[PDB]
């Protein structure tokens, strides 16, 4: 099972999303990452691992409306796979 | 085996992406969920067989959100097709 830890903040920002136990959650979020980084101006704190587990995301720039909207569109995609295979454990902190 | 046709007018904008045949469907129909979830664009989209043939036809091209997560998907289906070049995108 893959599970995946979504932080949103106080103001409605999405801080951080740790994934762990990581082919279309994998693709969402790596091509979600990719997106940020290529389309935006925001530049993500990204960790993860030796073995590249526990891939955290940290929002730099949590008022990068752009990197924002990839985000939240990351976490309805993950949400769309969830929803046909309940494989996949969404975690709102 | 599978193959994603991206049509970008004049303007720089995606009109069309036009799938036939885990990870691309993913992308694919998350990003249609994305739009039609967080942004006013009601995308046109033709599914068959399943999965088989789908294609999504951009309305309000000037959707600067809609535009945002189309070339995300794009960002994200070029990310598999450089793992698994499976997969091919020709652009049209």
């Amino acid at each position: 099972m893959i599970t995946v830890d979504i932080t949103v903040n106080d103001e409605g920002k999405v801080t951080d999303v740790i994934m762990d136990g990581h082919a279309g959650a994998s693709a969402v979020l790596f091509g979600s990452v990719n997106a940020i980084i290529g389309l935006t101006s925001e530049r993500p704190d990204i960790n993860y691992d030796d073995n590249g587990g526990h891939f955290h995301i940290r929002s730099v720039d949590t008022n990068n409306d752009e990197a924002q909207l990839i985000l939240q569109t990351m976490l309805v995609s993950l949400q769309t796979i969830e929803e046909e295979y309940n494989n996949i454990r969404l975690n709102y902190k």
